[PDB]
């Protein structure tokens, strides 16, 4: 149930996470029904309710809740910039 990485970033100002996240530090968010995220100052709590995408080979990607429109990404260690294999979603 949710997850929570310690704050790598070695300034004590800003939030990372997997490949895709990395943003300066501001505060904590919740959206209404969609990605959960919060920026402890020791370390980095978020949750994802939104379908988990399946069918997806468990090779070497990640997964990455986009709460900018409510949608499931995927992203690759070595390239955070190109999806990585996927094949839908399910609740």
């Amino acid at each position: 149930q949710c997850y929570f990485i310690p704050n790598q970033s070695l300034k004590p100002n800003e939030c990372q996470d997997l490949k895709g996240v990395s943003h300066p530090l501001n505060s904590v968010w919740k959206t209404k029904d969609c990605e959960e995220c919060t920026c402890g100052q020791d370390a980095i709590s978020c949750c994802n309710t939104a379908a988990i995408p399946t069918g997806y080979d468990t090779n070497k990607c990640q997964k990455i809740l986009n709460k900018k429109t409510c949608t499931y990404t995927v992203v690759e260690k070595k390239d955070p910039g190109k999806t990585c294999d996927v094949t839908g979603w399910v609740l």
